[PDB]
C-alpha cells in the first residue's frame, strides 16, 4: 500500500475494510478530484481465484451507468515490493452507510426509510434490467451522502446474467439460482431494519438464521416499532414471501408500492 498508485492516485485516509480489499479516500493528481480506491490485498494478491472476482468486480460496476449506483471510474495495478497490486478508482461518496445510522441513530422516520429504499430499488432494478444481480444487498452497501443521495456500492459478488446471513433469501442461502427477486427479498429485509432497528430474523448462528428466513413468518413491522402503518406492513411483508411468485417480480415494482403508501 503505497503512498501513490501509479504516480497518480495519492491515497489519504481509510474510508473501510473488509478480509481481501480495504477503500481508501485518495486524490486524483491528474483531473484534481477526490475519488475512492479499492485496492485488492496484497497479503492474498496472487490467488488468481480472488484476481479475477477483483476484476470481475471492476467490469460488473462499470456496465452500470446510475445515479444511486457508485460509479466507476478507471482501474489497473500499482507496482509495488511484493509485487502487482490491483485497485479501483471509483466515485466518492461523502456520507454514512444505512448501518451506521441505524446502530448510532436508532430506526429512521417512515417517510425517510420509504424514500431511501425507493431509490435503492431504481438502482438495483436498473442493475437488473442490465443483468446484474448484486447478490449482497445489506445495510452496510447502501450509503447516504452528504447531499441525501442513496448510492449502492460493493459488487464485489455480483453475478451477471455469498452474503450475510441475515439479509440471505430462502434461495440465496442454500446455493440454488437467484434472481431479481432474490435482491428484492434482501432489500425487504434491509427496509424492516431501517424501519424497526432490527432485521427480520436474529440468530445464534447462520443456520438458525436460515432456517427462520424458509420456515418461520416475519414479525410485522407494526409489532415491533411503533408509529407503522399497515400498509407499509403489507410492503415489506410482500418483499419478504418466501416464494418468489409472491414477492415484487422486480425491484421496481416494489417502488411503485412503496410510492402508494408515501402518498
Ligand atoms: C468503504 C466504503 N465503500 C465505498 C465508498 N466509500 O466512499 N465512497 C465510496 N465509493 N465503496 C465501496 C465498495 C465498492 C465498490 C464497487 C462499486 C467498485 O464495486 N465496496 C465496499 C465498501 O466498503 C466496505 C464496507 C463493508 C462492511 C464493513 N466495511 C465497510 C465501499
Ligand atoms: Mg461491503
Amino acid at each position: 500500500t503505497p503512498s501513490h498508485l501509479s504516480d497518480r492516485y495519492e491515497l489519504g485516509e481509510i474510508l473501510g475494510f473488509g478480509g481481501m480489499s480495504e477503500v481508501h479516500l485518495a486524490r486524483d493528481l491528474r483531473l484534481h478530484r477526490d475519488v475512492a480506491v479499492k485496492v485488492l490485498r496484497a497479503d492474498l494478491a496472487r490467488d488468481p481465484s480472488f484476481y479475477l472476482r477483483f476484476r470481475r468486480e471492476a467490469q460488473n460496476a462499470a456496465a452500470l451507468n446510475h445515479p444511486a449506483i457508485v460509479a466507476v471510474y478507471d482501474t489497473g495495478e500499482a507496482e509495488t515490493p511484493a509485487g502487482p497490486l490491483p485497485y479501483i478508482v471509483m466515485e466518492y461518496v461523502d456520507g454514512v452507510t444505512l448501518r451506521d445510522i441505524v446502530h448510532t441513530e436508532g430506526p429512521m422516520t417512515p417517510k425517510r426509510a420509504i424514500e431511501v429504499i425507493a431509490d435503492a430499488c431504481q438502482a438495483l432494478n436498473f442493475s437488473h434490467q442490465n443483468g446484474i444481480i448484486h447478490r449482497d444487498v445489506k445495510p452496510a452497501n447502501i450509503m447516504i451522502s452528504a447531499t441525501n443521495a442513496v448510492k449502492v456500492m460493493d459488487f464485489g459478488i455480483a453475478r451477471a446474467i455469498i452474503g450475510t446471513a441475515q439479509y440471505l433469501s430462502p434461495e440465496q442461502a442454500r446455493g440454488d439460482s437467484v434472481d431479481a427477486r432474490s435482491d428484492v427479498y434482501s432489500l425487504g429485509c434491509v427496509l424492516y431494519e431501517v424501519l424497526t432497528g432490527e432485521p427480520p430474523f436474529t440468530g445464534d448462528s447462520p443456520v438458525s438464521v436460515a432456517y427462520q428466513h424458509v420456515r418461520e413468518d416475519p414479525i410485522p413491522p407494526s409489532a415491533r416499532h411503533e408509529g407503522l402503518s399497515a400498509d407499509l406492513d403489507a410492503v415489506v411483508l410482500k418483499a419478504l414471501a418466501k416464494n418468489p411468485e409472491n414477492r415484487y417480480q422486480t425491484a421496481a415494482e416494489m417502488r411503485a408500492d412503496l410510492v402508494r403508501v408515501h402518498n
